[PDB]
């Protein structure tokens, strides 16, 4: 348990899918890391190798390649895959590499009981990765250090924001930030759809629905208020905010998406 | 009807209040203006004039005097109370200045008739112009010119987004753009109590429903994708994400939203 | 101006609210007993009412209206027309005049007395207990001294705020009637914890301290509903299994739904 | 089992929390205690030293200093870590000293298995604590005595209303009175929504919700009425309140609040 020196380490990506190319452009655009510090290794498809090495990132020829040239080694495939992979690996998953996982629902205690030992740190990032807005979490293993963690806070911020929690969150955090996106998705074509109902040219009503949720969002994660707080400060006396809010609430609108969170989280539980 | 320079025009606010506050942040910030080609006039609250004079920008001891001062004069006081302003203002709203309102609910028609010209232009903005994330919308009185446009685009460009629009479309542009954050509000409160309902920490559930909005929304506006596309890319098959969209569309939810825009334009139009 | 601290108030209907506000102001000592009066109509147990608090109790309206620098009508709102028209001539402008009657505008108030010299206020029933929620307009020769007197006054019974005439629909809505919907809910509350096993005593007395500690919390504390129901929902706990309930139900969306429609009731009657 | 005297004991707070700090404040302020007579220790957090200090309390170096000085000692932590904290202070926890907990969910059972006797008493207070209006229920350990009862009965009397009750009952009471806040704050806002859809200001709408239950509460606690008789007392003939009254009836209004006791009440017994 060698500290990863902060400024030089390489790092390599188990599954060289979508979430890893989005990882890895993260990192390099913020200057975390440069392409020549970033490893991975193909499994059957070809054009996984072009979009690598089209952003400069070398493309080795096995995960073991991979493992032996990092520091750091992100598992990023599919996560009924990732056993049988970590296993594979096992004799090169020496103590001075920290290991990373971003597989959804796969527990940190099989994850060091996979690796045999507990240099270990999972994150569970979400789709908004891609434009580097993703809300992920991390939670450590037994022997992460405090310095493994803030190695990891700094790549992930790359691509968005990041907490820490504990492991036995982890459900709970699928159904929110992790299925989430797909709520907002809904409601920005409902939205849009309810432009339209009012008169509004299609082009516009989608426009203006991605945008105001957009603002939404970045009021309530600047501000410092309360959400209840930013909704008074909208609802003028009589006005037209609060004429929406109301229909919102006859028809019990927030219990609606507290629903949907449940379900998803119990849905992550029984998944695993 | 000379055109306004466009390099070298001064602004004037008239009612130094929050959104006037945003717009001229926004503009300085953006390299738009420079403080000084901007000026406004207090009302009773001197704690406003410290806050334009601690950007730069100079504090006149009238509204007349702003107007004079100004190419292009931004009435940025209280719906209720725009008429009266105008018409104490009208003998100095002479042709060659470019008069815009921001006030909400308040139609071109009247705007006009205050006035006494048709150089006016109207925008929409909402409550995300602190941030810089405004959804705007602008409407061209009867004399505005295509540079005049073009202006006030740049101008509201720097506090967010701004599309053009027919007068006719405000009353759903104010139900949907202008009274939707509050429904996001709601929506991201929801979110944060689902989370605590499925056992997470409150203070993690809200600012993973925040930024989860944020980054739906971000995906959205930078994808080029359909939102139902965007749906369909997170739904894996028997998931979690599927899980919660399914109890969304039990309730109709998509409905709710459409039911709350829908509303908002109504009571726009009732208050006229 | 009206002498802030000797003037006489007089009570025209004298009833429970007029009761109410007779005894906060003497509990506050912003009135004693000798600077009050009123006169009965039918009932003269009325008359013991005013007496046992030290209140003299004359033998005509038109005699505490000559006697009071402030008139304070009290009586149901469908009686208080013709009331006012009776007193006019004794009506003169050396006299604040105050309604507490539901429902009736300042519009009319000022038509009927022939000046403009005149406060509304809507209360509601927890004058009784000093824990009024009360609101004022004041009419077009309303001085800002007079409004500081009637502060006081009703301040003495709970607490008051000032609005413009054209929201007193909506609170007599919230206000006014809003204390029923809390009843309802003491009882719901109750009756829910003896669904849960609770004996019935003790269900009642813990719905209605539960209720009582909540809106001190609310009032007290500067923090946003929001925010206070944050700071009692603990991860997966008792209380978000009944808030998730709630929300289920759209409880709030029915809390809003009966404001409105007695906001719509009252620009109905009125 | 020595009677503790009355008017000179001393007590000590184990877990120097937020509701500890409200029954010390609520003690001082009635007389009932002085803060000399007071005694906690902190954990880790020092700001919690600042708040005990501030009031005239001394802080003593360790758990086991507080008991060792104390005739009376509450327990005022988390209730997942109370366990292990009794057990820890066990050799010190004498049958001459009698025992407090105010752990939500912790039964009298486990309080006395625990400690290694009955010489406890459990409190289920609420939030209201903070302000003096906590409606808060004891019940007794085998070995409490009357004048035991009668000195927690004052002690917790100074910050609202205590009832006493059977061990059996607590779960509905942590349903009702220990959740029930949050059901009035959501009541609240609602209202305060509701003033607002009907053409109140915010802060006015919100100010007079608030006041408006406070004052309810208030009647039904002096008046010696049934809920019933205070609802018809103020009903009048086809007014304003029956139309209220009846859209809460049109709704089920009753049943939801029932739903919730209940839920909270299950929830409660689920969590042990
Ligand atoms: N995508 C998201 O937005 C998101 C959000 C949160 C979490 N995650 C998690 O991120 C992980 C990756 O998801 P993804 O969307 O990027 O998946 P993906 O695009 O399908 O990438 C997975 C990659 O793993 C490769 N692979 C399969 N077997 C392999 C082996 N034995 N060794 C090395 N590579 C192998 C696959 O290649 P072939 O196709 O050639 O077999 C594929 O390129 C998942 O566990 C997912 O739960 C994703
Ligand atoms: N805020 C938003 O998010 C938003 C969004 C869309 C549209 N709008 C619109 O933008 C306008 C301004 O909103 P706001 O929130 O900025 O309001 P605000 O903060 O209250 O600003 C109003 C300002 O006007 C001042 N004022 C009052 N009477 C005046 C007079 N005769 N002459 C000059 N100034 C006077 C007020 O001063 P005193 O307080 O000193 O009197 C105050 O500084 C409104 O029409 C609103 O509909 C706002
Ligand atoms: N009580 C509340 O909680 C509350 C809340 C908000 C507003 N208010 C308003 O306050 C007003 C009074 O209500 P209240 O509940 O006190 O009514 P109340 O108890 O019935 O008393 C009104 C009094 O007026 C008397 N009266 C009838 N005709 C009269 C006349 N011509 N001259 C003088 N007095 C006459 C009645 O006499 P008899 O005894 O002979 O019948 C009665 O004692 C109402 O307008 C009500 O809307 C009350
Ligand atoms: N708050 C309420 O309204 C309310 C109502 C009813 C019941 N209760 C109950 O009252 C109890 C306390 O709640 P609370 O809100 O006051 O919690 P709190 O504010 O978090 O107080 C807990 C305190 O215990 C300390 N602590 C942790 N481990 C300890 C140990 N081994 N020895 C001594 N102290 C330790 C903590 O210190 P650190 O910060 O350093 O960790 C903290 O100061 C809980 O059992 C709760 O169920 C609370
Ligand atoms: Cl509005
Ligand atoms: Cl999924
Ligand atoms: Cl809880
Ligand atoms: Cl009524």
């Amino acid at each position: 348990i060698i500290p990863i020196p902060a400024d030089s380490y390489t790092l390599g990506f188990i599954g060289a899918g979508k979430m890893a190319e989005s990882i890895a452009k993260g990192a390099v655009r913020s200057g975390v890391l440069s392409p020549s510090r970033i490893k991975t290794a193909i499994h059957s498809n070809p054009a996984r190798r072009t979009a690598f090495e089209s952003i400069g990132i070398t493309v080795l020829s096995s995960n073991d390649d991979v493992v032996r040239d990092s520091n750091v080694v992100v598992f990023s495939v599919k996560p009924q895959l990732l056993k049988d992979v970590v296993l594979k690996l096992k004799p090169l998953l020496t103590k001075d590499k920290l290991l990373v996982s971003v597989a959804a629902g796969i527990k940190m205690k099989d994850l060091q009981e996979w690796a045999g030992h507990e240099r270990f740190i999972r994150v569970m990032p979400n789709t908004a990765a891609t434009v580097g807005e993703a809300a992920s979490v991390m939670s450590l293993g037994g022997a992460a250090t405090e310095e493994d963690a803030n190695l990891i806070s700094q790549l992930f911020g790359s691509i968005g924001k990041i907490w820490k929690a504990d492991d036995k969150y982890f459900d709970a955090i699928t159904g929110l930030s992790g299925s989430g996106p797909a709520y907002i998705y809904l409601a920005i074509e409902a939205l849009a759809d309810g432009g339209v109902a009012a008169g509004l040219p299609r082009d516009l009503a989608l426009s203006l629905a991605s945008q105001t949720v957009l603002g939404a969002a970045s009021m309530a994660t600047q501000s410092g208020k309360h959400p209840g707080q930013l909704k008074d400060d909208v609802t003028s006396p009589g006005g037209t905010t609060i004429a929406g809010v109301h229909e919102l609430e006859k028809a019990g609108f927030r219990g609606i998406l507290m629903n949907a969170v449940v379900a998803a989280a119990k849905r992550s539980q029984e998944l695993s």
